[PDB]
C-alpha cells in the first residue's frame, strides 16, 4: 500500500525521463540481463515435462509468475533509485485512439517509437534505439537492435478493447482445468490469451512485434514490463471483484503449478504473491 | 557444522539405500528436474553477453555456484528425509584401482553400471537404468534415459589422481585475471579442469561420458552430484589450508563474478557461501 504504480499517461516528464534512466542503469550493470535469461528459463521448464505447460505461461501460473517477476524488477529499480516505481500500459485506453502509435508511451523520452521499416522495423528513436540498447537471443549471445513493427500481423492488428477487459473481468473463476491453453470459462487463460486468441496478453505481444512478439525474447524491449503492469493490474482488479474466490488449482494439479508450488525459477509461490498490497505496492486506481 | 556429508566409499548399505530412494522421491515429485533446468539456464547467462564465461562454469563463480546449487540440493533432500545429506565421490581414490569401473559406486544397490553398447551405452542396472528414471533434454522435454561410457575419450581415459589434486591444493591463488579458461597459477581454473584440460572437475565429466559428458545435461545423471560434492570437499579443504587467501575478484570482474554479486539464476552471492560449516555441513575427513 505505498509504492505506487501509476498510468504511463500520468507520469510527468520527470518520471519518464527517471524511470528510463534507472532501466539503463539496469542494463549497464548486468542486473536487467538476468530478467532476459529468467524469463526464456521459464519458458523450457514444462509441467509436466512433455506438456504445453510452462512454469510462466499457457498455465495457471502465469499471473503469479509475472507478479512476482515484476515485483522482483522493480525492487531493483528501487534499489537505484528509491523514487521509481514500474509504471502500467493502460493499453486498453489507447486502442479507442485513431492512431494508438502516436500515444505518449512512445514518445521519444519514453519508449521511442515504432520500428523503422527501410532499416527492417530496428528502433531508432528514443531511449532503447539501436547503438544505445543492445539485445540478447534466446541463447543469451548477443543480437543488436530492438525492434518493434505495430499492428503487422493479420492475427493481431489491434490491441485488446476495453470491453475485451471487462469481459474477462466478467468470469468466474481463476482458472479450470486441465490448467492449460485450453482451459473453459478461465480468468487466467481469458486474460493470457488463448481464449480465440491471440487476445488480452497474447494480443499485445503479437500487436508490437518485434522481440516483443515471440514470447521468451519479450523482455529485450523495456515495454514488455509496463505492459506486465497492466497485466497485473487487471489481475488486481479482478481479485478485489471476485474477493471469495482464490487461485486455483489449489493440488493435483502439474507440480508447479499448485498453489503452495515453488515457481521455477524461484521458490516464491502463487501463495506467496496473491495479496500484492502486502507485496509493498499499490496501482494509481486505489 | 553439523550436517555430515560421507565419502561414498564409508556409506552403509542402508545409507545407500535412503539417499537413492530420496532421489527418486524428488525426481517423481518435479523437483528433481528444477535442478536440471536450474544448470542448463546457468550456462546460458554469459557474464557478459558474449563472452564465454557464464554464471556457473568457466569463470570464478565456479565454485560458489555449485556450493549454493548443492546446498539447495540438500535441503530438498532433507526435506524428504531428515537423516540423509549429500555424499561425496572421491574420485581420486577410485582412479588408483587398476580398474576404476569396479569401484562400489557403480553397484546395482546405489549409482548402476556403464552403458551398453548394443543400447547405445544406455545404463540398464542400477535404480536410474532406463525405464526407471527419465533424463530431459536442453528444451526441457523427455530423452530416452542415462547414458554413460566410462573412459571412452582420448583425451581423459582416467579419472583425475591424488597427486592431481594435491597439486591444485598447493596453488595459492583462488583465481586470476581474466577470470575464464585462461587464467593461470589459479586454484578455480585448476579444480575445474582447463589447466592443459581437461583436469580433475572436467576429466571427471568427460570420462564419466553419456549426459555427464555434456556440462549443460550433467545433471540428469545423480552421480553429478556427488562429483560435484567431491569438488566442493576439495575447495573446502584449499580455504582450511590457505585461511589468509580469498574470493577473486573481489570487484572489477565480469557482473556475476565478483564477491558479492548474485550468482544468476539466484540472488545467492559468493560471499554467501563461502564459509560452508556457516550453511550447516561438513566433511568426514574435518572430523578425523
Ligand atoms: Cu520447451
Ligand atoms: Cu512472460
Ligand atoms: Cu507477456
Ligand atoms: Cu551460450
Ligand atoms: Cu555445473
Ligand atoms: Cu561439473
Amino acid at each position: 500500500k505505498y509504492r505506487v504504480r501509476k498510468n504511463v499517461l500520468h507520469l510527468t516528464d520527470t518520471e519518464k525521463r527517471d524511470f528510463v534512466r534507472t532501466v539503463l542503469i539496469l542494463k549497464e550493470k548486468g542486473i536487467y540481463d538476468r530478467y532476459i535469461a529468467w524469463h526464456g528459463a521459464a519458458g523450457k521448464f514444462h509441467t509436466p515435462p512433455g506438456s504445453d505447460r510452462n512454469a510462466a505461461h499457457m498455465s495457471s501460473a502465469f499471473l503469479p509468475w509475472h507478479r512476482e517477476y515484476l515485483l522482483r524488477f522493480e525492487r531493483d529499480l528501487q534499489s537505484i533509485n528509491p523514487e521509481v516505481t514500474l509504471p502500467y500500459w493502460e493499453w486498453e485506453t489507447d486502442a479507442q485512439m485513431q492512431d494508438p502509435s502516436q500515444s505518449q508511451i512512445w514518445s521519444a523520452d519514453f519508449m521511442g517509437g515504432n520500428g523503422n521499416p527501410i532499416k527492417d522495423f530496428i528502433v531508432d528513436t528514443g531511449p532503447f534505439a539501436a547503438g544505445r540498447w543492445t539485445t540478447i537471443d534466446e541463447q543469451g549471445n548477443p543480437s543488436g537492435g530492438l525492434k518493434r513493427n505495430f499492428g503487422a500481423t493479420k492475427e493481431a492488428p489491434t490491441l485488446p478493447t476495453r470491453d475485451d477487459v471487462l469481459n474477462a473481468l466478467k468470469i468466474t473463476q481463476y482458472d479450470t482445468p486441465p490448467w492449460d491453453m485450453t482451459s473453459q470459462n478461465s480468468f487466467r487463460n481469458q486474460l493470457e490469451g488463448f481464449i480465440n486468441g491471440p487476445q488480452l496478453h497474447n494480443r499485445v505481444h503479437r500487436w508490437v512485434g518485434g522481440q516483443m512478439g515471440v514470447v521468451p525474447t519479450a523482455p529485450n524491449d523495456p515495454v514488455y514490463f509496463l505492459h506486465h503492469a497492466n497485466v497485473d493490474r487487471i489481475w488486481a482488479v479482478w481479485q478485489i471483484i471476485h474477493r471469495n474466490q482464490n487461485y486455483q488449482p489449489m493440488k493435483n494439479g502439474p507440480f508447479g503449478q499448485n498453489f503452495r508450488d515453488p515457481m521455477y525459477p524461484w521458490n516464491t509461490t502463487p501463495e506467496d504473491v496473491m495479496n500484492h498490497r502486502k507485496l509493498g505496492y499499490v496501482y494509481d486506481i486505489e
